[PDB]
């Protein structure tokens, strides 16, 4: 329906669109003259969690253990996208750029408030269109789609596992 | 309806929600070493430029009010002399509806942005009647000879 329609039109327009379009330089950037020489390159693109059941919270690194900061991007009013180290066994499997779609927060807020007339079943319709409605944005968007990928998924659940698979997927 | 409504709400818990309840603090510490509550300027034709200053000559920004927030404090002159200070703001969710209105796939014409501007409007006056943030912030509602300064002077002196 309408309200995932706006938030996902919102998102890009008021964020996505201000950012992706100099994220891959700025990637370059780290990986060439910030990341340690000992470590693995930092991935391409933006991984973008849409966890289905909007159930968004506030630390990433306390939401799975194996999901550990590691630095701040160089600098793009402004902008701060944080450097995640996936572990897998301890060991480090993978490094890229993630962060929570913060709209989905709005539609668990307006499930809680009851005058936003908003149940537990139109978040989780909603949460399905604001996915659909972003990724056809992303589709035809200039320099947008190939600097990002949406990671939706469903829980009951490892989240590093999750954004390891789609890592490992488009070097595949 | 519902594009508003999703707007409205996330206006609320991703920005006012966080900034509202600490904003009084804010405003004191800067007068005491400015008129309280956060001004919003909702101009229903969805029009907000990217300098308040550029908009109305009237409008003269002061100093910048001490996740990092960054509101603006503004001197409103009437015959040249200060005759109000506040902090001024466009409420951003507007230019989303200006924006979706330009663009095609957004499925979305001039006067469904003209609606959906008002709808925006009421849910949030609405949210903000409730929400534990209404004495910390007035909302301007104003269709743009029109002056932007004598809009807000009006509000500040209705408080
Ligand atoms: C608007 C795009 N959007 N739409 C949906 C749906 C979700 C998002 C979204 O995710 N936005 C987003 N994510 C970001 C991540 C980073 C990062 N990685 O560091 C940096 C960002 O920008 C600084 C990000 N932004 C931009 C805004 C962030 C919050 N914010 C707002 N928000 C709104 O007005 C507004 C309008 C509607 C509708 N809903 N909201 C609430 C979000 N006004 C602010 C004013 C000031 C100030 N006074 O200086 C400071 C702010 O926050 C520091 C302000």
């Amino acid at each position: 329906m309408s309200v995932a329609h706006g938030l996902a039109w919102s998102y890009y327009i008021g964020y996505l669109r201000l950012i992706l379009p100099e994220l891959q330089a700025r990637i370059r950037t780290y990986n060439q003259h910030y990341n340690n020489l000992l470590r693995g390159a930092v991935s391409q693109r933006l991984y973008i969690l849409l966890p289905l059941d909007c159930g968004v919270p506030d630390n990433l690194s306390m939401a799975d253990p194996n999901i550990r900061f590691l630095d701040k991007l160089p600098q793009q009013r402004v902008y701060s996208n944080s450097i995640y180290e996936l572990l897998e066994n301890g060991q480090r499997a993978g490094t890229c750029v993630l962060e929570y779609a913060t709209p989905l927060q709005t539609l668990f807020a307006m499930s809680q408030y009851s005058q936003a007339g908003f149940s537990r079943e139109d978040r989780l319709e909603q949460a399905k269109l604001f996915c659909q409605t972003l990724e056809d944005i992303l589709a035809d968007a200039p320099e947008s789609q190939n600097n990002c990928r949406l990671i939706a998924y469903q829980e009951p659940f490892s989240l590093s596992q999750e954004v390891l698979r789609h890592l490992r997927q488009e070097e595949k």
